[PDB]
């Protein structure tokens, strides 16, 4: 599907900070909840793929993107970051940081 892979690319497009997530998801609720407390909430769009008729298309293309097709899957300015333990470890060692402040999101 075309369609499926423009609506997920319009997805990371357009928010500069992407989250994949599914319902009831532990490492997507503490993904989701260490962005906002970066305050990002405005430049946050979370998505739950697992509402979707096309869930399996739509973790085909993540993985096509990433190398993984569980959830979460974070997209920052449309690199990628990956799940919540890259999240984890990006924050713990100053890059998350890094990767906002060059992006004007965190002083
Ligand atoms: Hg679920
Ligand atoms: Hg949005
Ligand atoms: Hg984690």
């Amino acid at each position: 599907s075309e369609a499926v892979k423009k609506w997920v690319n319009k997805i990371i497009e357009e928010n500069i900070i992407a989250v994949f997530a599914k319902t009831e998801c532990p490492y997507c609720i503490k993904a989701i909840s260490i962005l906002k407390g970066y305050n990002l909430n405005s430049h946050m769009h979370v998505e739950n793929i697992e509402k979707n008729p096309d869930m399996a298309n739509i973790q085909a293309y993540l993985k096509e993107l990433t190398g993984k097709s569980s959830v979460p899957r974070i997209f920052i300015n449309k690199d990628v970051v990956g799940g919540c333990d890259d999240l984890v470890k990006e924050n713990d060692e100053g890059k998350l940081k890094e990767r906002l402040q060059k992006l004007g999101l965190v002083n």
